């Protein structure tokens, strides 16, 4: 069973997120947050297996979030509206394992965090494409 | 408590996928399609005749507004999603029943869908903002 902290700011994607999630067998939703700060105190007092964040958040930001998280044991997946090819390397640096787009379909969500959880690195294609 | 055909319309894949199970798990509703495009929308709701139509305003191609225009006198129950004025009126003046934000609590959709359905207009209250 894998257990998943989900941080996204937009309400009706954090309860979707949730409910799509928990369907599966071996996965859980722990807790979910709308800030940064929210993730932080989480993934520090809880330490689930995996965070999905949203890259911007009010507050402390997905970036900062996953930039202070660092140096636990957590898997941070970062979801992003734009490609942010300008973020990105920011991202690399902080140890985020998953870099998807919100374009992305919804059934590769739960594929990309049992690839994180096998210490793969999940990153959006488009990126790929933008970036080169 | 007669189903409800719903279809969604929306660009980010994420949100259209997620959607689209949370609101197949309500007894009373199916999910009919799904689209990323507003002449997706137009082309379903013109063929397919759901009950309601799910749209986000702001799509590539034709919008969710010029869908909702070109739908008016269809018989279909526009509820539009919107990320963030003058894009509300022309809603309105467009016959949309349902005006939802993506801060909403997700739990508000089904509840949103039943109200339309019952002939009420539903503006996310999370809307009147300052
Ligand atoms: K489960
Ligand atoms: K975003
Ligand atoms: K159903
Ligand atoms: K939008």
């Amino acid at each position: 069973m894998i257990s998943i902290f989900i941080a996204e700011d937009q309400q009706m994607l954090l309860g979707a997120l949730g409910s799509l999630l928990n369907l599966e067998d071996d996965m859980e939703v722990v807790g979910k947050g709308t800030t940064g700060q929210d993730a932080v105190d989480f993934v520090k007092k809880r330490q689930p297996d995996v965070c999905i964040m949203d890259i911007e958040m009010p507050g402390k930001t997905g970036l900062e979030a996953a930039e202070e998280l660092k140096d636990t044991g957590c898997k941070i997946i970062i979801l992003t509206t734009f490609a942010r090819p300008g973020y990105f390397q920011r991202a690399i640096k902080a140890g985020v394992k998953g870099y998807l787009l919100k374009d992305s379909p919804s059934e590769e969500l739960a594929n990309a965090i049992r690839s994180v959880m096998n210490g793969k690195r999940i990153y959006a294609p488009e990126l790929m494409e933008d970036l080169y």
